[PDB]
């Protein structure tokens, strides 16, 4: 089991630090749209194995 | 035959490097809207001929 913490707080801080605009294309967006927690349980088991 | 690679990855990188805005008019757009792969087989045959 893991604590259920939303990504909105983390994403909002990142958008503020590196100004994110809906109108413009930025490197920060390429990082943000690629975020996914689907495979999180698998990676955290790899972390223990290492 | 040629490998089928989409232009989205190439265009997205170009838009990020040179900031592309829907609101503003930029030199990068004039390059992007003019992209076309319709005559690609003809040009690649010219390349071999040279």
């Amino acid at each position: 089991p893991v604590d259920a913490r939303t990504l909105q707080s983390a994403t909002a801080a990142l958008a503020a630090d590196t100004g994110q605009a809906v109108n413009r294309a930025q490197h920060v967006s390429m990082l943000t749209n690629r975020l996914t927690t689907a495979n999180a349980p698998t990676v955290r088991a790899i972390t223990v194995l290492t």
